[PDB]
């Protein structure tokens, strides 16, 4: 309605977009994973396919407004394309990510943003032994592709992956799933890079729905 | 044992073998099945492979002896080739039976015989639906190939198939298995023939070893 139109116009039509973080003005991105399904393993290529929701949060001064000036609006939904978003990337993917949901963020009056896209990703993982009781463990790291820890820091709110929406009749059951902040280096550059390490231990489900 | 050698010589060396039953001298064969494994199903040919032990009992007057005359021997094992055996045949087999055990019978002084060969058999059975909770039912009839009920009658001691030796980690679990005496007629002949109807209801096993 009228007040929201005013707010979007004011935030988006009169100043250049935020040019991303810098050493002088770094940004911390909070990451969290909701693992929905391990869809497929490929033992001939050592690729495993996950469906997850990637919760991203961050805060920009440039996205702040006074609710009093905008009919007491305290937050709004807007296309992710309307705002700056962090280049958080899976470091061991083997196919382009497939986006399974709209890409729309919620912006709150204090400048904070919540963005949770659903994604399917193939990544590097040797699934040998998945059909046993002990299962198998794979790891996948997520971090900025181009910014070091001098510009983008990462944080999780919990080290436990959210499994409350995990598909109960998946071919695979989850034995454990953790998300932990780490600090990695790459050959291109000397600077400290930050990642979140997603560690999933899983095995073929042989109990529950479809099992009698 | 000298006494046993005498007995076998006296029984097997000095008279023509039993020419089989007749209308004037009919015979009753007791049958019982021990189902050990449902090994394989073939949904492209509608054949299923069973492993079972087939317990057969009958009694011949010509196999009697007085234990007093033979050092109190009341029974002995001997090769099934030494004695007459009934032509009990599976009527819906699709391959020759494969024998998995020695063929040796126990003969008792009253002329009674017990013979329990282990067998693998492929038979006519549509396995469609075996991977469901309801499973599938197949039936297999066993009886004399050439003797009518006027020469060979059949009997079971129980209508329950013995499942006490069924392979706990089979691909298939048994939902029920019965063995029931019936009467049948074939195009070739007007006389009633007797059979035992083996009816097995089963499904893919999804709870037990290999499952967690
Ligand atoms: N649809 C589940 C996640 C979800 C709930 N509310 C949202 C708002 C924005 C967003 O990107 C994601 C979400
Ligand atoms: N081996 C288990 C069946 C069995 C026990 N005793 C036997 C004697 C004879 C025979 O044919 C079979 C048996």
């Amino acid at each position: 309605q009228a007040n929201l139109m005013r707010l979007k116009s004011d935030l988006f039509n009169r100043s250049p977009m935020y040019p991303g973080p810098t050493k002088d003005d770094p940004l911390t991105v909070t990451l969290g994973f909701t693992l929905q399904d391990i869809v497929k393993v490929d033992s001939s290529t050592n690729e495993v396919d996950l469906v997850y929701w990637e919760q991203q949060r961050w805060k920009l001064n440039s996205l702040m407004w006074d609710p009093n000036e905008y009919g007491n609006i305290t937050d709004f939904r807007t296309s992710a394309a309307d705002i700056w978003t962090p280049d958080i990337t899976a470091y061991e993917s083997t196919r382009p990510v497939q986006v399974l949901s709209p890409q729309i963020a919620v912006v709150t009056h204090d400048g904070s943003v919540m963005f949770i896209p659903a994604q399917r990703l193939s990544f590097m993982c040797d699934p040998t032994g998945v059909d046993s009781e002990e299962g198998v463990t794979c790891a996948l790291t997520f971090g900025s592709w181009v910014y070091s820890g001098f510009e983008i820091d990462l944080k999780t709110d919990t080290d436990q992956v959210d499994l409350s929406s995990y598909y109960a009749s998946s071919k695979y059951e989850i034995l454990s799933a953790t998300q932990t902040r780490q600090v990695q280096h790459y050959s291109c550059c000397p600077e400290p890079y930050i990642d979140v390490n997603l560690v999933v231990k899983f095995r073929e489900r042989r109990a529950g729905n479809g099992f009698f």
